[PDB]
């Protein structure tokens, strides 16, 4: 209790960050749900679930290496939004922050010579590319729609496709939801 | 912002309590997972998911009545346990506390004359009976097994059965996981 | 317009290189086609298509990161060959050059601290191993066949197998052909 | 090397033109892709592929007549557009230019008394009618939609139908993609 | 014969190490077989086969890069064990040593600027995480079982699951067994 | 430890010999693989696997009689060959040597009055007939082909048939691969 490597410490923080991110995505979906944007709400419920899966993957990685892992609390998240665009903006900012965090985790792994950690990080880097692309798309399409939220909903219904999970995902503690 | 009924306030607290309970169940499952009790860990991963569903149901109820609902933070939960029995004890104590909370919610609904709330509460009362029974079973079987954790795992594998959800559950925001 | 990172610049050059490589593969296939080596021609038509897919993947990567991407021209390629071996040699030299280019792209990604780029590059490294192996095989088998082109064609028909794409390929702009 | 008929020369130029046209269609699709007009982008990715097929057909025709054929470079194409309409306009202008080119090829065939060439040209004339009609439709529908790009996308999704290739197409070198 | 890179040399040593590891796993399985622990013996026969596959993958990698590869001898392995736990301990120590070896191979690849080698190593890093986790589980469960070997066998039968190979494995010389 | 019968001792040596033979077959297959003789390489990968099975059968026989059995090391094998014929010659010489070894094992069994051993040996005698016949065929066909290795490969592809294992094989420790 005390000889924790930087990578171990950073991974525990990332588990906190991921659970917090999942909760923020839930808050955003509920906000959309209560503005009668079901398509957006459905998409973000899915996102909350997948963020939860990511946290479980970090947990599972710590279990597999027999490193001490704790399930954290969750910070309060944001529920007030003036307009749907502001919540899509928050989600884009969150995805970009997650990209930075995973990059920092990779860098710390490489610095400590923790090869296992570095390899494990690679899949998250890959997921981040696609996630950020989709959130940026949603933000741009929201700007184009402006006041007309129905067009935004129609774009989401036609163009935003739930993909069944590719293989290659790391195993999540408790199985991937 | 301010004319919130007691039932509305209490339901928002219950949403906080349920999310916290789900997180505590996750912590317990991870603890079991890292003690190599896969059967117990699998059961409690399921329990965490179902507690999450319950919180979503409370959320959905507030959405359906157009009452203000906020997704809360989550308190830190307990991760240290000296022995598996102590974690099964924590889970039993939590289920009993939840029974009290749902009973208090029912009582507050009845007091305010909120019939909709009272009816909605009924399903949770029903779920509590079965949940508490199962946790109490697990605690008694852990005592009987004592030091021999393999028997506990074998009991769980043979006797503890995931049931597909009966009908009659209230709808959960974002669909039941 | 001007703050382009080295990785962005290098990726745009690689898009030019890949389209050029696809066109050179087409030229080689047409050359084989007109020497009545259908098996070789069929193989290299496939190769041209797969190089095109690779270019589309680089394009898609730039789209996903919202980086400016331009579809380039294509340099003139080589059409004259004295003998089929000389064209298989050109193809081997091209595959090796591509290996260098992808390695340089990886190195530039690592240097700029562009983790997303580095991860994305990994799949191309992997494809290069197999591609170079197969081209080197074709060159050695051409030497062994010498003047007797029928044996070369028979080797290709029996031993060179189109594999359906494994999973794990990055997504190509416009879908993988 | 030097006794090339006008039809042979013109066909080699047309192969250059077709490859250039395919690349321009790719540039247009990528432009649409990066403006979040997936339906338009999908349509033009298809168009790029079909232009490539056309070039391959011209190649195959030269192979079948044992006429010298070279795979050319590709001119740089246009990537900047101020607004989607301007790119649909470019595509319409390109289809009309292609109609002129194929007509000139037919006329040159008839002039040299190259019956084989003339017959072969007929299928391209036929394809041009339909292609120009569709591009002109897209331009008119873009004008009607004006600023509202969502309507344009909806028109494309409902009304623009990929048809499986009719029979009667000439064979393409390397098989029709 | 003499300009061998460090990565080439280290890979040849790793091929020796992997074949030796496979043979040691066979010795362990035979030891379990002759102590009437069929479930453990079955698991370790599988492990021996999969270690053999790993060696074949390293071989295939050297074949694909046209690097000189030799099939080595195999060192004598350990057959005497005082108690099954001591053999599970040997297997855990071996898996950890393999993790170090693959990490050293990765580091040497990165040092020489051998990108192909580094990418190829990644899959082995990933396999090591899971393998070490499972061996550590077996050791802990053996300690918990103590003198009672039947519980150990029962844990293995219920909880240790042969997974069909995921995709993404590198190709093994002679096909994966 | 010391009252080992001649048959027991000889069987342990044979286990060493068989593992060595399997490794030599692997070396030969890899040699063929790296000369681009896939059909020969495939055949000898199969042979290596079947030699491994034979060693496992000898192991299993010692397990069934509760005789002490040790998994041995493996001698270094030959990897250099000047020409494919020289490796087919090595394989023929090895199969003939194995025939002698199994005959000596039978003779020693008969001498010690070990009926169980003698009966068990019979299946190996039978396998040797067919194996030697096939290797001798390959050598003669290689001589007939001479410099023209393609004919050798074609003979192997058409005439050398993997047969599913007949019944009557003795059981192999860890199941027959």
């Amino acid at each position: 209790e005390g000889p924790k490597t930087k990578f171990h410490a950073l991974m525990q923080e990332q588990i906190h960050n991921e659970f917090t991110a999942a909760q923020q995505y839930v808050a955003i979906a509920v906000y959309f749900d209560s503005e009668d944007l079901p398509q957006l709400a459905k998409h973000f419920y899915s996102q909350a679930v997948e963020e939860r899966n990511h946290a479980m993957m970090l947990v599972q990685h710590l279990l597999d290496r027999d490193l001490r892992v704790e399930i954290p609390g969750v910070d309060t998240v944001r529920n007030q939004f003036d307009r749907p665009r502001e919540a899509l903006a928050l989600a884009l900012d969150q995805e970009r922050t997650v990209t930075d965090q995973v990059g920092r985790l990779t860098a710390v792994a490489r610095d400590e010579g923790d090869f296992l950690g570095e390899q494990f990080m690679q899949w998250f880097l890959q997921e981040q590319i696609e996630e950020v692309a989709l959130m940026a798309t949603l933000v741009r399409v929201a700007d184009r729609a402006g006041a007309n939220l129905f067009e935004l909903e129609n774009f989401v219904a036609r163009e935003v496709d739930v993909a069944p999970a590719a293989s290659g995902a790391p195993h999540a503690a408790g199985g991937r939801l």
